[PDB]
């Protein structure tokens, strides 16, 4: 199967653009598009690329999970197996939730830090993203007594410092994010 | 992952001018450029520089969060993983806030100062910055008579002689900063 | 170079279907197409297709020249040289010339048969085609009373019977033809 | 250095779009473009591009030659010698000239055909095009007795059936192009 990645970023903010760029050394680098995931969208069904593939303007449309076969016409089909699963992820789309830290962004190691995303956006999931890690945490979002949707990433022990940044989305829409929280540093001292 | 900086400040005044640098040791200091918080000016859109690069006069849509990839020509994906954060801030956009302290200006070695911003303008967010430490603190604004917004930056105990800044953004934009306040000179016998 | 073909035909009705096909005998199957006259419709921008392509239904914006390339991956272009000419022409949009024949629709072996074609309409080109043989003939229209553009096709010597067709289009639009006159059987004996 | 190639046509329509694609065996595909002809385009000075450089829209403004030099990075200058010169050609862009053929657009073996593109339009250079070859034929334009603009191309002896187009080109602007005449196909009997 050939090797998909997402150039510049996989994030790619409303109005953004992104490459979706395919190898394959076992035949040619002849590629024929699939989305798995996202809203339906016709002009990418079947649709074969060179190298690579320009999305340009990002829409909430193009948010979703694409796989590509490589064109292999010594096979039996022609076309070889699909490649690992390229995620989307379009952001800036609705209002940004609030991001807060307890006890407080500012602890000593070993202690118990709880993240918190709170919106008066009805969310149905909230995606933790911190600094260095293309590792997304995802939590389900459940309602407060004060009336927000709110959810509680509980980190654990601290081991060294981080910097937190979180999202909101809507029922059967995972990758179409809203716009990103203010930055929450949590030091470790 | 590259090393990204801004110079001589990543706070820079708008009609000024600021210098993207990149230095990548793993690979090659030949750096993709993309925005994280929306679709970046048209010079700085599928922008790729060798080693640094220069902005000149700076403008409020330069303001945000920016990220770079070094070259790296023998990896799955001919490219480094996102650098640290490279963030640019404009300031000049709105009147100044004042600056206050408490107790005062000279404090005794040891002693809680705390640095009050405050603006008629509707702020979101004040931000304070000290000559030579290159690191900003954050916080929401506050409602309170006379028809003032303030914010309370509560610095503990005051080691040494320390000159701040603060700045006022608002909700939407809080990459786009106010002129700066009047310099106050914090004196520690 | 490839061979290109439209089929059913290359003159399609609006509203019509049409198939563009290649056949690539160097290298791949594998076929980028482009239009030489003007921006292509969006499902014919950035289009590579496999072996066929189908197009339904015909709109007035799919009537150009187009060529395409065969994938040829060992090459220093890695694609072949421009196929030959891949027309669209679309019929049905403005009313139907008259044809006639001169001396008459039977004609002895060998004598001079020459077709005009009149409309009221202010035609630049008209076109001549024949049942059976997918070669149009141009000639450009002229002015004469009653008010009528007229265009006088001189076939030579008639061998055998052949029944044709004539269509009108204006100046900036050469491959945007009228519906299909009347058919007129030419007769020899 | 680099070989440099336009995908999939140096000669493209007003409006349309070219793909500047590179290849270095010696260095990295890490390309820097040099507009060399043509109308000076600041956002193409000096431009870095990965692997391939999407122009869209073409304006006359891109019409022009153009040079890449590869990275090359342990090398005197870390950037390789200029590649290939890659000329690209912008059409559709004033009235299209018409061509006829002398004695006839269908002559006998041996015959010597001359060609002539006449125009309205002061062209300053006329651009015979012939199908299959890329070479391109271009003749200065010389006023006659009838108040167009002419010229005569001499193609001498008749080996085998070819089809030409023509196009008109005004002073300091050789690359940008009109739009192509009707087809002339000459027939060789
Ligand atoms: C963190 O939570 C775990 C699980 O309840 C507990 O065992 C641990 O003692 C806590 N750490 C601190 C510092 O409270
Ligand atoms: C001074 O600040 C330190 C740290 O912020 C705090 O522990 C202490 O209670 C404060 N003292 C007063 C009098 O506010
Ligand atoms: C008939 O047509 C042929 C070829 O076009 C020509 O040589 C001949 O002179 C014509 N005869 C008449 C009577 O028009
Ligand atoms: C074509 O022109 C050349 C040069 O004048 C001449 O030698 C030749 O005889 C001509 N051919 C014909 C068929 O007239």
């Amino acid at each position: 199967k050939p090797f998909c990645s997402a150039w510049p970023s996989a994030v790619v903010p409303q109005g953004g653009h992104v490459t979706l760029r395919c190898h394959y050394r076992r035949g040619f680098n002849i590629f024929t598009l699939y989305k798995k995931d996202g809203v339906p969208v016709p002009e990418l069904y079947n649709r074969i690329f060179w190298n690579s593939f320009l999305i340009s303007p990002v829409t909430p449309a193009h948010a979703g999970t694409y796989r590509c076969r490589g064109f292999h016409p010594h096979s039996p089909t022609e076309w070889s197996a699909p490649s690992n699963p390229l995620v989307i992820m379009v952001t800036g789309l609705y209002e940004k939730p609030s991001l807060t830290a307890r006890p407080g962004p500012t602890v000593r190691t070993g202690e118990n830090v709880t993240l918190s995303c709170s919106s008066q956006s009805s969310f149905d999931i909230y995606h933790l993203s911190r600094e260095g890690e293309a590792h997304e945490l995802r939590l389900p979002a459940v309602p407060s007594i004060n009336g927000t949707f709110q959810a509680d990433f509980p980190l654990g022990p601290a081991t060294h410092g981080e910097t937190y940044r979180c999202f909101g989305s809507f029922h059967g829409s995972p990758y179409e994010w809203s716009d990103a929280s203010d930055p929450l540093p949590v030091s470790v001292t």
